[PDB]
């Protein structure tokens, strides 16, 4: 039985942040996502059926990445809201679209994306799949 | 309106060297590289993609605090996790940590643990029992 190496998605990420109270209110508040807590007091936040995990800088848990660095991440989520919507939603909580809506290139074809930055200053980018 | 994400579609990572990179994760996680956009580089796996972008190369808007190894990933493989680690130890990959009981999205995982060539941290994990 040869086999091929093979990876069928992510499940999570980490974020090393500032501030955990300031990071889960801006993204409940502004992508709708679910922080929760578990364990001796870890933080996330669930969307769908995966998660992005909260480090507080100073209070970070082993292993991690080599050059731990807030505001070095650069994430595309997908949502299933018209993205003008979406958009109008997102300056309605007082963020600052910095470009879109632009047609950009996703995982599975063409997406139309809008682009802001959370509280750490990593690169957020809001797409649709639809045409 | 309640707004919502589905998932994570992609996301970007800032490395030294991409034919390295490019090369490391085509061999030891089975991804698959592929061109995009204007001379754009990415690497593909199931229904997501990593994009990559070069260090010093002139690219915008990115990450306020660009940084080469500032990534802590975790991907899930429906191969028996034991024939991974052994796959990925026979591509000359140090071994971190593995098999260890570990926190998944879904519920409890089964991960090892080691670096890409920038430093990244790479998780590799089953939600199989």
């Amino acid at each position: 039985m040869e086999f091929l190496m093979k990876i069928s998605h992510l499940d999570h990420l980490v974020l090393t942040v500032a501030d955990i109270p300031t990071t889960t209110k801006f993204y409940e508040k502004v992508l709708g996502m679910k922080a929760v807590s578990f364990g001796s007091g870890r933080i996330a936040l669930e969307f769908g059926h995966q998660k992005i995990n909260l480090h507080q800088l100073g209070h970070e848990f082993e292993p991690k990445a080599q050059n731990v660095r807030t505001g070095s991440a650069d994430l595309c989520f997908i949502t299933d809201i018209d993205l003008s919507d979406a958009m109008e939603y997102v300056e309605n909580q007082g963020v600052v679209i910095m470009e879109g809506p632009v047609k950009r290139t996703g995982a599975q074809g063409a997406i139309t994306s809008f682009y802001f930055r959370d509280p750490d200053g990593n690169l957020i980018e809001v797409s649709t799949y639809s045409n």
